[PDB]
């Protein structure tokens, strides 16, 4: 559709991040679909909480950036077909990037609410490579994270973000881990457009399918994953 404005908050590696240009897996997917569509595009970096309101007001045409498709979000916006698996977010101090793998988290302590699906996911995906500390609640896990007693926390992101905001901690940020274990697959990550924008949605879906078909998608995946 010749001109398309995308927005994200560039704070979620490896999906999106700051290279003063937005970079990352999602940024490359967006550039690739735009090329496929013969569209001219920009990616704007804006506060996470402003994105959906701005999409609804029509300031942007599309949102992306490690955005998990969820039933709740599907009530507010329309998503494309997913272009990668869903992400489990780890919350950690921004001063130290983490590689979210068995080797990258070697010697780290990860806090989690005990007995939850997040706890099971950590056990299955990391096994004995990490130390898991379990808490009665996400708040208790965060009390340890933000006093330096664990390295990262895994839990419900909207609740965690709410806690961090209420308690005036901007120091802690999210890192995305793609879920490769089919037992924990969700709908995936997708590009969001304004609810009812069927024309753009169809164009984006066709473009995503086309980059999958011509090898462009596979090369982008190989770059990051
Ligand atoms: N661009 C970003 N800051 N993305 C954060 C995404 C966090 C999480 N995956 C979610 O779907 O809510």
């Amino acid at each position: 559709t010749d001109t398309i404005k995308f927005a994200t908050e560039a704070t979620y590696p490896p999906y999106v991040y700051m290279g003063g240009q937005v970079e990352g897996f999602g940024a490359d997917i967006v550039k690739a679909v735009c090329k496929q569509m013969q569209a001219v595009c920009t990616i704007s970096n804006q506060p996470w909480d402003s994105l959906i309101p701005s999409l609804k007001l029509g300031k942007f045409d599309a949102l992306f950036g490690g955005m998990n498709i969820t039933t709740a979000r599907q009530k507010e916006v329309d998503f494309t077909d997913p272009y990668y698996t869903n992400s489990v977010s780890f919350i950690a101090d921004k001063n130290t990037p983490l590689t979210l793998s068995k080797q990258g988290l070697k010697g780290k302590i990860i806090g989690v609410q005990g007995g939850t699906t997040f706890d099971s996911y950590l056990q299955d995906s990391f096994g004995n490579s990490i130390t898991i500390q379990r808490y009665p609640s996400e708040e208790d896990a965060l009390m340890d994270l933000t006093s330096g007693r664990v390295d990262a926390v895994v839990g419900d992101t909207p609740l965690i973000k709410q806690w961090l905001k209420q308690n005036g901690r901007r120091e802690y940020v999210l890192i995305g881990k793609p879920v490769n274990d089919p037992n924990y697959f969700g709908k995936g990550v997708g590009i969001a457009v304004k609810k009812g924008n069927q024309a753009l949605l169809l164009k984006l879906n066709k473009a995503l399918a086309a980059i999958k078909a011509n090898g462009v998608y596979a090369a982008i995946v190989q770059k990051y994953f």
